[PDB]
């Protein structure tokens, strides 16, 4: 017997079946299968959930028991003795700006969440986790090592709460524990839309029938619109400067505000439907509210699409980008398009990608002012800093001009991130981003390191000279060697980040191939790929292929200035060009006559 059967919390409702539009919740796509790839569902597993009691619990709950006859390693001293460093010089990708790494993120919040366990507000749990550092239920303390300068300043740990899981929350049921993911698995601008009728609803703007989002009523960019402010008290953002008070933003994804550049690439992609709204009423003058929701919001997820396998892929995946995904065949309604849990951890390379600062550039691409250069960790959740200086502008030219950090294997994830992180719930610059990844994989059941080696038909080795020759690096092999004592127990995060990168890519061989299958799924499983026969025109399809990130740049923003290929490292003015020679995407192609 499968047990298909069990599925509790899920909005289920009836499909329309000729809509020619995607639904907000993901049901509906697959017609035999209608909550395949939906939101708030399990994440699928490729392979057997690994568990200390094989159910339930994550390796390295209890001490006593070992993984395959060793103690796993504390997460926190994985990230201290392998994944910290403390000189930032040399450390920039020479051919990536700073975009490769924020499209990255926005991606992989179209793609996937897994949500922490709350059961609310007005408990003692989430102090008796942070105060005392009492493991049980969700509570799964990231212990301080000895020698950890946070034990002097900090603690004896930080908090860390178990993800959610699917059918129950609070008692659990049986058989193996499933993480939820919160999104819908296919590329679609959910992060722009929501991902639930609740709250796709209360970002429409319904008073006016113009099909558009909401806007900030506090606040413009040079008249040009900001994302409206959340309603909730308490609110990160204003707790980071109590005197500004400057709320955080309201989007599709509850994580947009997480870092600043997040939050702009957010408020593009908002200007930009309401660009698209617009200018589809001046074409079509008699669509309705709905009709021009719909359909801008299937231009943008379309936008997404394109922009993610023709730009980005190409340069993440490098010469393995053919293995993994071949050209486009059409629609296979046998394809699995759901998300996967492994994948969930292996996007994570982009962690690697983050470097230390944060610029704020004028008009002629120079710093802006005294404090242009402002450090990472006091931008997480910040918003204050785009409303009260400068508006996107400055921020955008940021990423334009500046690079991203590259994966190496001696520096590999900033202190900004692995010392100083902000988390919503708790009040310090202080947590470990490294660390909570490394947690994480344990509290999803992640199978270690040689089993997907095995998965991708990789070698893997036993050995320390074994390790060696696959990372070609004798000090990593050996430190990780003396951590975790066999390359089985490694953690997948750790164990494909840390392999070279592939010719032309900026992740390893395990990574393209847990990345490149995946993607492969959501193209070739989505009845509304863009390329999908009858989901556009021949010729909207045509218009389409024209669009790029650089003109969404000079649509939506005051920048005049841009290089043609915005992913590649790009030097002003030498490869900057006018906005005028940018090619425009031409909305000729839907226009609606009536007789
Ligand atoms: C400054 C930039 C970023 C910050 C501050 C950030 C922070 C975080 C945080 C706090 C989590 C939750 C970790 C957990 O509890 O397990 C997370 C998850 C994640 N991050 Fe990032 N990250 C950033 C950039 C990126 C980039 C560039 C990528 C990819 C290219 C990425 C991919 C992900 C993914 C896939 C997850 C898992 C989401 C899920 O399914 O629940 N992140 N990140
Ligand atoms: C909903 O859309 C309407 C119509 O576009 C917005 O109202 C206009 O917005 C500008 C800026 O606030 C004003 O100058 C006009 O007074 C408004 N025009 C009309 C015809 O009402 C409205 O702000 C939108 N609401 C939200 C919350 O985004
Ligand atoms: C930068 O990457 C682009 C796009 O992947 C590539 O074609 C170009 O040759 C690269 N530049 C250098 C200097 O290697
Ligand atoms: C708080 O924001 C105000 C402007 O609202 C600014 O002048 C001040 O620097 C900020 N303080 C901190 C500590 O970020
Ligand atoms: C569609 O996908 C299935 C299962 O992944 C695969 O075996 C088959 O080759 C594909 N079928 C078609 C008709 O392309
Ligand atoms: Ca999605």
């Amino acid at each position: 017997s499968w047990e298909v059967g069990c599925g509790a919390p899920v909005p289920l409702v009836k499909c329309d079946e000729n809509s020619p539009y995607r639904t907000i919740t993901g049901d509906c796509n697959n017609r035999r299968s209608p909550a395949l790839g939906a939101a708030n569902r399990a994440l699928a597993r490729w392979l057997p959930a690994e568990y200390e009691d094989g159910l339930a619990l994550p390796f390295g709950w209890t001490q006593r028991k070992t993984r395959n006859g060793f103690r796993v390693p504390l997460a926190r001293e994985v990230s201290n003795k392998i994944v910290g460093y403390l000189d930032e010089e040399g450390v920039l990708d020479q051919n990536r700006s700073l975009l490769f790494m924020q499209w990255g993120q926005i991606v992989d919040h179209d793609l996937d969440f897994a949500p922490e366990t709350e059961l609310g507000s007005n408990e003692h749990s989430k102090t008796q986790c942070e105060e005392y550092c009492i493991q049980g239920d969700n509570c799964f303390p990231i212990m301080f090592p000895k020698n950890d300068p946070k034990l002097k300043t900090q603690g004896k740990c930080m908090p860390f709460f178990r993800a959610g899981f699917v059918c129950p929350t609070p008692p659990y049921q049986s058989l193996a524990r499933e993480q939820i993911n919160a999104v819908t698995s296919f590329l679609d601008a959910s992060l722009v839309y929501g991902s639930e009728p609740s709250l796709a609803s209360r970002l429409r703007n319904l008073s006016s029938p113009l099909g558009l989002m909401a806007v900030n009523q506090e606040a413009w960019d040079h008249g040009l619109a900001y994302l409206p402010f959340n309603n909730k008290k308490p609110s990160p953002c204003e707790f980071i400067n109590t005197t500004a008070r400057v709320p955080c933003f309201l989007a599709g994804d509850f994580r947009a505000s997480e870092q600043i550049l997040l939050a702009t690439a957010h408020t593009l992609l908002l200007r930009e439907h309401n660009r698209l709204a617009r200018e589809l009423k001046k074409l079509n003058p008699h669509w309705n509210g709905e009709k021009l929701y719909q359909e801008a919001r299937k231009i943008l997820g379309a936008f997404i699409q394109i922009i993610t396998f023709r730009d980005y892929l190409p340069i993440v995946l490098g010469s393995e980008m053919q293995k993994w995904i071949p050209p486009y065949q059409g629609y296979n309604n046998s394809v699995d398009p759901r998300i996967s849990n492994v994948f969930t951890f292996a996007f994570r390379f982009g962690h690697m990608e983050v470097p230390s600062t944060v610029s704020r550039l004028d008009e002629n691409y120079q710093p802006w002012g005294p404090e242009a250069e402002l450090p990472l960790h006091t931008l997480f959740f910040n918003t204050w800093r785009i409303i009260k200086d400068g508006g996107i502008d400055p921020l955008v030219r940021g990423l334009l001009a500046k690079k991203s950090k590259l994966m190496n294997q001696d520096k590999m994830v900033t202190s900004e991130l692995r010392n100083k992180l902000f988390q919503p719930t708790h009040k310090i610059h202080g947590f470990d981003l490294a660390a909570i990844n490394l947690q994480r994989c344990r509290d999803h059941g992640m199978p270690g390191y040689n089993s997907w080696r095995g998965f991708c038909g990789l070698s893997q080795p036993k050995t320390l000279k074994g390790l060696q020759t696959v990372l070609k690096n004798k000090i990593l092999a050996k430190k990780l060697m003396d951590l975790y004592k066999t390359p089985d127990n490694i953690d997948i995060w750790i164990g494909g980040n840390a392999e070279p990168m592939v010719e032309r890519g900026r992740v390893g061989p395990l990574l393209a191939c847990l990345l490149g299958r995946q993607f492969q799924q959501i193209r070739d499983g989505d009845r509304f790929w863009w390329e999908n026969p009858g989901v556009f025109t021949e010729k909207q399809r045509d218009s389409l292929q024209k669009v790029s990130f650089s003109r969404l740049i000079c649509d939506n923003t005051h920048i005049t200035k841009v290089p043609l290929h915005a992913f590649q490292a790009n030097n002003y003015p030498h490869d900057f060009v006018d906005c005028s020679t940018v090619d425009k995407l031409d909305l000729s192609p839907w226009a609606s006559r009536e007789n």
